[PDB]
């Protein structure tokens, strides 16, 4: 310490290497030196001890729990949420992860590759960059978690044993410790959802009413995550379009937003410009991990279940976290490319531009001193010696955006992250009557879409709230069709981690129509008595 | 076998300090735990990690049942058919011996683990636990501690064990009951053991899976498709569709079937022991219930036509005769099938290969299982009479130690009685007769409906008007389904009319097979079954489905 974050060092045989789509990269590798390097290096990092600040646990620990120091910066986590430095704090955080993995790759080569092959393996390490998960791209008819994340094991090369491939536990599948995270040595223990009783990260694996020993490793219910990722209005199960892809398309193609509007859910005391990067990212966290531990009533089919990615304090432990944030960085770079003058340039985000991005250090070549990273340091992501295919070929970026992700009606949503004292919740919006026992997801009658509060005696910063936006065109057309042309009143339910409706929460929900005009104000829907909080 | 001599199956040898130890319910056994848990985990881990040339490896022991159809213990294989008996009256007795073999191998591995690992101070106490341990059973028909479930242990990827010589120290280790994993894809094992019979990509699996094989995912996902135990639980709790409507109480069909099986009097051995068919009231048999559980644990449909966000299909080893024995739950399932056989024997004491059909098979050699014949001084194969009394293999069940009819009702009959008592004193059953070879040996599922069938959704309890299923796990074959509650519901919606049973034969692609013959009928008696003259009241008919869903 300090650990200087630089990105992977420049090598002239490797001009601005790209971060590839992880599904494309996995298929290239198997259709495997880089795959071996990534698997082996990430395994080594996951097995480093807690007192090593470049262990996987400690790197994930920068984000949230267990809220310790990192790199000599005293330990809420370090992560930036609901502020305009969300994209840039995470830009540096993803680069730290990438850089540590690359360093571990070089160590792996020194340890395991014979002298005669070191140049070949080093070539591959120097070309590798952290792949991104394209959560909004149809997987090589539907959106999906990465192929590699759904694989318990992965086959790798053994250097010096040509045609000596071997199957190993996949470090992208889960992060597993040797004991329950609640029992780790001080001060690293993780001690709402029983994350203290988990040894491994899980997706939808934590459900009430099963033995607590099941929670030690609740499994990776990637089929369930995929279903959530493809959320869309209920009626489309009677032509569907996944809302996540439409939201991403709109984020990338809508012109005229300032940085403050694009960068964050933060609303400091319009609606057309409330589709923002952070809100989409919050929904993806919910969809990957699950946040509901139980459901009232009797149900044969159990669609709930909770996991690490839905929860701010522990989401960073799931290896997909980094791949998600890699794409969030990619989306930022794309938006920057097509909105090149909009950088901390509005009267709301300007104040935050010079925030130190603690705990991340760099060397100042002007002061000749170690300082914290600041947003302007990473405005050009290529300064960190990586790029994306889509931003290298800028000339045709609009066409590529259309090929990947392509009156109007929109829903606006304004809410307090601390409406429940800081606990997470999901805002579900419906057109028409709400089923008092089924108000949760796309299988719930009349469901149109959700907004997840990715948060987790406590109140928000004075004057600050949070915003999101949902597409509503197709769902309003269906509703009119079934309802004699009535413009629907949006109905909402605020759902907590017990699958109950929090009657006392008020959210501002409105429907707007195209220049957008407000055409209906939303109202809370009642649910059954056994389903009320 | 090992050494180059036959492997003699004895069951765990008798020790006078250990009189007829019981096979416990695996959830109860787990919940009270922890030396026996440690011994079972460490021994089974060693057995699973044994090399393919070792005939007491997990792979080769599973290999006896089906694929890859090799020899075992000097007995030629390559019959493709395995050594297992299916659709014949020796089904319960062949499996009785098979389960005992597994149990004996585990016990012997426990003794070796103690010899290599346990300090002098603890050896006699660990030896005493090995001698008291017997293979637990999975009670698939008992409510878990409102619903049927896979065992707790089967759903845990890791398990904490003791470390001998390190007091109070425990280590979390991969749970050998969660899955069986090899070091490579089973399709590329060293000859002759490759798994390569079947249409699902089992050749592309390195590990066993529950509901994890689906079309349209990268083939490397199939190497280990995972354990979707929540989905398997859902399947295990199959019941008529109408019971998920508000204002109606549900009963798990599996529990109703098992209570019927155990309580119905007057079956001969041939009716009880097998699906084999060469009065429909007597067609509820052990093998048919076992077949449905195989399906519900593993999943058999790889695909479904059309577009579906919620994907309720998926295939896994337990549904597939050639590879089912590789899933560790297989043995726990078959341990309960042995227990159900012992219960039924206890309450049907004269009914042992007692009919003209089964008498023919009573003397069949149960290959490949050897034992030493003390009266002729020869190593011979097991025969059914050798295992008529399961206690001769030095194990027992708590339920067979005495009161049995009351235990059967307490365990399997309370929910059925509670809901049936709400309706009139009548019973309805469905009879189902099919040919196991109707699809060339390919497996298939027979779903029955009362009322109109949704031509895009004819699959499971979520399918409109679904009544129940019969699974062809694989002379004719028969099964029976409870129908009393579904008939009541249909009558209330149809001004008293008796429903025509409608059936669909579904293949592994989720498509309807139109040339698979199934004989379905609905039968009625006055009086409730648990308190006898059944008459046919309706003939079945094949349901049509949407054109895109037709095979
Ligand atoms: O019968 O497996
Ligand atoms: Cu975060
Ligand atoms: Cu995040
Ligand atoms: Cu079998
Ligand atoms: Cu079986």
């Amino acid at each position: 310490s300090p650990y200087l974050i630089t990105g992977i060092p420049k090598d002239p045989k490797h001009p601005l290497p790209i971060r590839k789509d992880i599904d494309d990269w996995y298929l290239e590798q198997t259709s495997r030196i880089q795959l071996t390097l990534f698997v082996e290096a990430l395994t080594v990092i996951q097995n480093r001890p807690l007192n090593d600040q470049l262990s996987y646990f400690r790197l994930a620990g920068i984000h949230g729990a267990p809220w310790t120091e990192w790199d000599g910066v005293p330990g809420t986590g370090f992560a930036v949420h609901n502020n305009y430095t969300f994209p840039t704090w995470f830009r540096v955080y993803v680069t730290l992860y990438e850089q540590v993995i690359y360093e571990a790759m070089l160590d792996f080569i020194k340890q395991n590759v014979p002298q005669n092959g070191k140049a070949d393996w080093e070539n591959e390490a120097k070309q590798w960059r952290l792949p991104y998960w394209d959560f909004a791209r149809f997987a090589r008819d539907e959106l999906r978690l990465p192929i590699l994340v759904t694989m318990p094991m992965v086959k790798v090369l053994v250097p010096g044993q040509p045609g000596k491939q071997l199957s190993k536990p996949n470090p992208l599948y889960r992060f597993q410790m040797q004991t329950l995270m609640g029992t780790l040595e001080r001060p690293y223990a993780i001690t709402d959802l029983p994350f203290d009783k988990c040894q491994s990260t899980t997706k939808y694996g934590l459900l009430e009413n099963y033995n607590a020993d099941v929670w030690a490793d609740g499994g990776q219910n990637w089929l369930r995550a995929n279903l959530a990722l493809n959320e869309h209005p209920w009626y489309q199960n009677l032509d569907s379009v996944p809302t996540l892809q439409d939201m991403t398309f709109r984020l990338l193609t809508t012109g005229g937003l300032n940085w403050g509007e694009f960068s964050s859910t933060r609303y400091d005391d319009a609606p057309k410009n409330w589709m923002n990067l952070e809100a989409i990212h919050n929904n993806v966290h919910n969809w990957v991990g699950g946040f509901m531990f139980s459901r009232p009533g009797r149900h044969d089919l159990k669609l709930w279940g909770a996991g690490h990615m839905s929860s701010v304090p522990v989401a960073a432990y799931d290896p997909i976290f980094w791949l998600h944030h890699c794409n969030i960085d990619r989306l930022t770079a794309i938006w920057q490319t097509v909105n090149s003058g909009s950088w901390f340039n509005d009267d709301k985000s300007k104040v935050s531009k010079d925030d130190d991005l603690r705990p991340f250090h760099r060397f100042c070549e002007k002061t000749r001193k170690v300082v914290f990273f600041r947003s302007d340091d990473v405005k050009d992501w290529r300064s960190l010696n990586y790029d994306y295919a889509i931003t290298k070929d800028a000339s045709r970026i609009r066409k590529e955006i259309s090929d990947l992700y392509g009156e109007d009606y929109i829903l606006s949503i304004r809410y307090s992250r601390y409406a429940l004292g800081g606990k997470p919740f999901q805002i579900n919006i419906f057109f028409g009557d709400v089923d008092g026992k089924d108000f949760y997801d796309a299988r719930s009658q009349n469901f149109v879409g959700s907004v997840f509060n990715f948060s987790g005696a406590q109140q928000e910063q004075e004057g600050v709230l949070s915003v999101s936006q949902l597409p509503a065109r197709l769902a309003v057309h269906y509703y009119k069709k079934q309802n004699k042309g009535e413009v629907p009143t949006p109905r909402y339910v605020v759902v907590n981690s017990q699958g109950k409706a929090e009657a006392e929460v008020k959210v501002e929900v409105a429907l707007h129509k195209t220049d957008y005009r407000r055409v209906a104000d939303g109202k809370r829907a009642e649910v059954d008595d056994a389903y009320r909080a």
